[PDB]
């Protein structure tokens, strides 16, 4: 039994390295493998752990030995899970470690946009005080927040919202009834929400789910929050919406690209570099989930299986 | 009956101008009077409304005619209410208009400090993605927040802290019990709080309530929030705490002074220019309190009376 963390871990403390070596031969690579290194590392192990590296169907056809792949992430959009299924390789993610961290980040971003924290701080650094007109804001209490995706993270955001005394609406794919969330279609969500937050995986179905048309339905003072992939939005259309001040602002933890992206020029966005998840509590839970995946698989009762 | 708003109103919309003109002659000065002009304006009116101008005992003893002074603010630390009472001038404030806006600003500041929003946004503007280590944060869920002052605004903060499922401790002067808040003395509050937030008026008793000694008791990762007057804190001692990184950071909506204040040079503070209160909802409620004050005085049963 060989277990391999095939690319550079953000967090992998000594106690976890020691624990995983109790289960088998554990090897960790502190780099980003090229495609050939990735195939070789995947083919030299029985369980693999991945954080950064795309695993494509073309790669999986060249893989041998590997039986179990764990994404350290909740997302698995960079892994061809269907191709792994077709090659009898089981896949698990780490499904809940970050949900509180990300839900709190939604409110961090929402408040940073609403209160224009970037401009407000810069005003004070200029030595100006008691400046109100540029910072006229809306209270979030009693506003409508619309959650596109109401799973682990969406439901955590709803809990915080519902006790901020907000109206929570939302949508999912299965139409399973989620408690405390009035479920609507996406057109109504875009029309009625004061705040819109995305909590949905990226795949072929959800890419560019926020079309130019749907974005044009937003309220004139709406705030859009994205702690998910930038590819979920027509990003060029979002730029035009913000550039033309057709909504209040956006808080974005991901963009489809960064260098020379015109959104970087906007004074009504707040950007974070994918840091929504990274709390002390989340990264520790991430380790507990990784270890639970390994133990449960060795017990022949695997958990968090992606199917 | 003559009513005068003696200095520049931040907000005085059409419906308020029209309503106050029903009671008599309404004059508004869209400027900032000096002391002599303030005395003259106050002495040339029956009811006065004030927003910016200090009204000292020396001025009050020179005033005639005036019977009722309304501060548009909740604070009245710039008005000598004792001298007003001794000269048989009634005084009211506007006591609740901003409590939701300020309570939400506490969390806007808390999250801005905790998630290092200023630095995170700057990282993205430099074109960098997936930068985690500098932004390692604590979730605020299950943390202890200590509220110095648990009146109108403090209790609103306490309600939001329960929304995030935090432990709330606090103190007041009367030691009257407040439900949902575990009351402690200030030494215990400074020692046990992960987040400290001030919600206390500025007066002879509360100035520099946060001493150098009390500030030295703070937890190494504590976050201090001040939406009240900067003079509640030994500000030089606070600078020393932050400069030496003895706590995580501070979110400050006021400073004792701004020009060349060394706090402006700190990378672990988030500053807002007194903008905590300024929501659409708050300024509208401010007008309804102004009207209720005027009408109550006209009915010879004044409300919101100071002292
Ligand atoms: N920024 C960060 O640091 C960070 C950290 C972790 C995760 N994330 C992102 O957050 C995403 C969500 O995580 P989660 O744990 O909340 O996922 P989850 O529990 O799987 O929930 C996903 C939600 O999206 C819904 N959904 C899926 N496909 C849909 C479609 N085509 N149309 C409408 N709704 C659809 C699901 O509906 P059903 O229940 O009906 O299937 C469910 O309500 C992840 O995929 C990841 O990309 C970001
Ligand atoms: N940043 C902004 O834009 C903004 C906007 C509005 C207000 N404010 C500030 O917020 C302050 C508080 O407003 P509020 O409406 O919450 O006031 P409030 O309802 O009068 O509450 C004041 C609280 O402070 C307590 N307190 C008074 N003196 C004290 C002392 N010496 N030691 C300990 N506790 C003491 C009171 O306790 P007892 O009940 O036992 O007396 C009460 O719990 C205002 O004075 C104002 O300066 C700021
Ligand atoms: N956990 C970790 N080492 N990386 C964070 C990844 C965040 C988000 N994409 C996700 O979890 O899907
Ligand atoms: N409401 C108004 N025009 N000014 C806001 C003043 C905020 C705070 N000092 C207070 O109300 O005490």
């Amino acid at each position: 039994m060989k277990i391999t963390y095939i690319d550079k871990p953000t967090y992998l403390p000594s106690w976890v390295i020691n624990k995983i070596n109790e289960y088998g031969d554990f090897e960790v690579f502190y780099d980003f493998p090229n495609e050939e290194e990735a195939i070789n590392r995947l083919s030299s192990t029985d369980i693999a752990i991945v954080e950064w590296t795309s695993i494509t169907k073309e790669m999986i056809e060249k893989i041998s030995r590997l039986k179990y792949l764990i994404t350290i992430t909740t997302s698995y959009d960079y892994i061809d899970v269907n191709s792994l299924k077709d090659n009898e390789i089981m896949v698990s993610n780490c499904p809940q470690y970050s949900k509180q961290a990300v839900a709190e980040h939604v409110f961090a971003l929402l408040f940073a946009v609403n209160r224009k924290i970037l401009q407000a701080d810069e005003t004070c650094r200029k030595g100006l005080s008691h400046i109100y007109p540029p910072f006229l804001c809306s209270e979030i209490r009693d506003k409508t927040i619309g959650l596109i995706g109401i799973g682990q993270i969406g439901q955590t955001v709803a809990e915080i919202a519902n006790a901020f005394q907000m109206k929570v609406i939302g949508l999912n794919k299965s139409k399973r009834n989620v408690k405390g969330i009035q479920q609507v279609d996406i057109t109504e969500l875009m029309k009625k929400s004061d705040i819109i937050s995305l909590h949905i995986p990226r795949n072929a179905d959800t890419e560019i789910i926020l079309t130019e048309k749907l974005l044009s339905l937003m309220k004139p003072d709406a705030v859009l929050i994205n702690t998910c992939r930038g590819n979920l939005i027509d990003e060029q259309a979002l730029y035009s919406v913000l550039k033309q001040n057709r909504i209040r602002g956006a808080g974005l933890d991901d963009l489809t690209y960064y260098k020379d992206n015109p959104i970087i020029g906007l004074n009504n966005v707040v950007l974070t570099p994918g840091s929504a998840w990274y709390s002390y509590e989340a990264r520790e839970k991430n380790m507990y989930e990784l270890i639970e995946n390994i133990e449960s698989y060795l017990a022949q009762k695997p958990v968090n299986v992606i199917l």
